[PDB]
């Protein structure tokens, strides 16, 4: 952190994974997960999934770095599980500004 911003929260997207235990894994903790996503307003670019990729990267990172500082090392799968959920949430947050773009 050093010049990053955060907007509104949302409900969880509920994305399937292919194991009821893998699914349950995040669901158990899904309220302490990054239910808010760090982004920057639209100006520089858009794309379909790439702004998400970027928003997701930082959101996941700042959670996981801080959570590693709080003694709680997440696996690659855990980061992959956030990377699904934070995508849907970064779609929602990306869009929550894309509406106002046309609203102008």
């Amino acid at each position: 952190l050093g010049g990053y911003m955060l907007g509104s929260a949302m409900s969880r997207p509920i994305i399937h994974f292919g194991s009821d235990y893998e699914d349950r894994y995040y669901r158990e903790n899904m309220h302490r997960y990054p239910n808010q996503v760090y982004y920057r307003p639209m100006d520089e670019y858009s794309n379909q999934n790439n702004f998400v990729h970027d928003c997701v990267n930082i959101t996941i990172k700042q959670h996981t770095v801080t959570t590693t500082t709080k003694g709680e090392n997440f696996t690659e799968t855990d980061v992959k599980m956030m990377e699904r959920v934070v995508e849907q949430m970064c779609i929602t947050q990306y869009e929550r500004e894309s509406q106002a773009y046309y609203q102008r």
